[PDB]
């Protein structure tokens, strides 16, 4: 005693393109440059911090030198941002004399 009389039924199947044809070959390549993984790089600051930071050296011990300094950063076109930043040495006070030379020199 089984039962079971519904089903099934299809038409579509399946189509192909052959409206073309390879009568020619056709060369190719691979190109991608593109890799990394770890990098790091701030020469921006660690260079300056380390350029900055020298001239003022230097002045600790010529004060006379100072000013034809302070006219050297202007130039570059630093500002107390950076330049504290760069005179910092995460120091409550290691660069002051230089630094405070320096702000007045823009004061103008």
């Amino acid at each position: 005693g089984s039962s079971g009389s519904s089903g099934n039924v299809d038409s579509n199947q399946n189509k192909a393109s052959m409206l073309q044809a390879r009568l020619n070959d056709e060369a190719g390549g691979t190109r991608l440059l593109r890799v990394h993984h770890e990098s790091d790089t701030e020469e921006r600051g660690f260079l300056e911090k380390a350029a900055v930071k020298k001239m003022a050296k230097a002045i600790m011990a010529d004060p006379n030198k100072a000013d034809e300094v302070y006219k050297k950063w202007a130039d570059k076109g630093y500002t107390l941002t950076q330049m504290s930043n760069f005179l910092k040495s995460k120091t409550a006070g290691k660069y002051d004399r230089v630094y405070n030379g320096y702000v007045i020199h823009l004061d103008y």
